[PDB]
């Protein structure tokens, strides 16, 4: 006579590996709960929650929309793993080493514009599929490298040496959120709450919530060149790396503020960058995806 959770997942094997990690820590609390993954785009999981056909479902933060239709929540944000951008090299070179023209392999505009910024005697090409079949196209395709999150190497089983070089912030400013997984359930379920509290990382959570305020001041996502990482430092303090950038790379608008409040940081930040032209360009940038 337990109640059953049921988690809406997207197909993925990495989503998969994502909702049964969630689900194996809950557990750990032996609580009297039963858990069910349900195989379920993000409206339609909402909807499904708000609908109570499900009860939760685990995101990657930063696939989270800026804003949460009124009734759901994100109750909980564990611990954070690597946050950085990972290169990956055909024939080992770092960064600085790739030949003049080398290919790197991104879909992300916010990737390609920051390494365009360093080098733009490089191109920037797309690329489609998951960790697999890219590290395939690596060896076999006209890429030099490519770039994937260090924290979905990691959580696919990847070797640390699978990786040429850890982008640091200073080189790529992660996606808000990266490295970081939400749990959105809604708000009012407060017994699913309390189960998702001692999961829940307070240092990761207030590093994200300002990275999301920032996203969400200069209506941020997926595909706009935009870009934030939160990191507490000792002493309670956030600081928070936040960047706009043009596709070509050759307009950066960055802003560092440390402060002790999340949503002041995130907003303040969001205030600097709008005042220089960076809205205007995440505007632009938005139109021309049409
Ligand atoms: C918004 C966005 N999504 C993706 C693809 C993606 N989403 C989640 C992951 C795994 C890591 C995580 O959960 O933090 C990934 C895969 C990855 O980041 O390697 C991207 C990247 C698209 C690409 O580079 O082609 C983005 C855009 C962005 O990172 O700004």
């Amino acid at each position: 006579h337990m109640r059953k959770i049921i988690v809406g997942s997207r197909r993925s094997k990495l989503a998969l590996t994502q909702t049964k990690w969630v689900i194996e820590q809950l557990k750990k609390q032996g609580l009297p709960f039963e858990f069910e993954i349900k195989e379920m785009f993000v409206k339609e999981i909402e909807q499904a929650m708000l609908d109570k056909e499900i009860d939760m479902a685990v995101h990657s933060m930063k696939e989270m929309p800026a804003v949460l239709p009124e009734g759901l929540t994100i109750g909980c944000i564990p611990l954070r793993e690597d946050h950085r951008d990972a290169l990956i090299s055909k024939n080992g070179e770092r960064f600085e080493e790739l030949p003049s023209g080398a290919v790197i392999g991104t879909s992300s505009l916010r990737r390609g514009a920051q390494l365009l910024s360093m080098r733009s005697d490089i191109e920037i090409k797309w690329i489609r599929g998951n960790i697999d079949t890219r590290l395939e196209k690596l060896k076999n395709e006209d890429y030099d490298a490519i770039i994937l999150a260090a924290a979905g190497l990691s959580r696919m089983g990847w070797s640390k040496d699978t990786v040429t070089q850890y982008l640091e912030p200073e080189i790529s400013v992660p996606a808000v959120g990266q490295g970081a997984l939400a749990i959105e359930c809604r708000e009012n379920d407060h017994e699913l709450l309390s189960l998702l509290q001692a999961l829940n990382h307070d240092e990761t959570a207030r590093a994200v919530r300002a990275e999301r305020v920032f996203l969400k001041e200069m209506e941020g996502g997926c595909q706009v060149p935009i870009a934030g990482y939160g990191r507490i430092l000792d002493g309670g303090n956030i600081e928070l790396t936040s960047l706009v950038a043009s596709p070509d790379g050759k307009t950066i608008y960055k802003e560092h503020i440390t402060g002790k409040d999340p949503i002041a940081i995130g907003s303040e930040a969001a205030e600097r960058l709008t005042s220089q032209g960076a809205k205007l360009l995440i505007d632009r940038v938005k139109e021309e995806l049409d």
